[PDB]
């Protein structure tokens, strides 16, 4: 049972991993998001395929208290970032997954994140905002990786599932957005093959 | 390696359904030999003979509670099908109740979506329980006592199989 569309009912999994301004997701900013796209060989195995990456700005009416940046460190409003609109991130993503979508035969996105319904709240939020009318991701189903590595490896904290799955990680690279989800990808990926290989896959 | 505490780095896995007001719980445990299955059935009409809020929530904890200090276990996890939904609910209503000791963890659940996503290419609880060959009647499903029960045994199967394939132990 070779190809993407036919292993998650036409779910077309796409890793994310997310940045704020703080933890409310309908005020507080988006600060920096990055997302990989999967693929599947000729033999049913999975990898990574496309890799997208920003540096988001943040949005108008946003949550720009001091007491509250100073929380998590940053300053959204430094002009040494490189940062783009938050519709143009999401427009470019969404564009991907889209064409991604189209060419594997599947039918809707699906978030795949480390404690992941959080990150997909926020991204929902912004495509919102940002009036993007044809977001390709399913509103309420993700893939977590938390509970995945859980079932798969008994490891719920993602560097140590990680390291785990055989993978290395470096705890200095860390909570930065890029690398997670890099990470994150791999060890999904380790996780769905790690099945197969197992013979879970077909059934 | 065989038992709950090892399983899960300690996590005590509690499935949990909550409907509309109803919720419902079911605990779990592993015999001897380390395969998972239901322990113990909780259910409850709530008023937002139905109890109250804090009579449910109390003592669906009072068992977790007794549950996890017999396993050796160090936190209580919640199973749910898009889990967030129901954990968000949850944990409304311990703190609405001014509950003392809540014993699950406050932020991570299993979801068993996306488990049957995995082990089974189906995300919907109907689809994913026919797939693992157990009986599905979805005229029954608007009912939280039907749906846990579904959902433990589902996950329990999911977490069965994985043993029965091999993929755990790692490798005691």
């Amino acid at each position: 049972l070779t190809g993407l569309c036919d292993r998650f009912r036409g779910f077309y999994p796409v890793v994310i991993d997310v940045e704020t301004a703080g933890f409310n997701a309908k005020t507080d900013a988006l600060l920096e998001i990055a997302a990989i796209t999967l693929k599947m060989d000729e033999q049913g195995w999975l990898m990574p395929d496309t890799t997208l990456h920003f540096h988001v700005e943040p949005f108008v009416g946003a949550n720009l208290q001091p007491e509250a940046l100073a929380f998590n460190g940053i300053d959204p409003n430094d002009p040494d970032r490189g940062a783009v609109s938050e519709y143009e991130a999401l427009h470019e993503i969404f564009k991907v997954v889209r064409k991604g979508i189209k060419a594997s035969g599947c039918n809707r996105a699906i978030m795949v994140a480390h404690n992941a319904n959080f990150d997909h709240s926020f991204m929902m939020a912004a495509a919102e905002r940002a009036s993007l009318k044809r977001n390709p991701f399913h509103p309420f189903a993700t893939f977590d990786t938390a509970a995945l590595a859980g079932l798969a490896l008994g490891q719920t904290v993602l560097s140590k599932a990680c390291q785990t799955a055989g993978m290395d990680f470096d705890s200095t690279q860390a909570h930065s957005a890029l690398y997670d989800t890099e990470r994150t990808a791999v060890l999904f990926c380790e996780i769905v093959n790690r099945w197969k290989r197992l013979g879970g896959w077909p059934l």
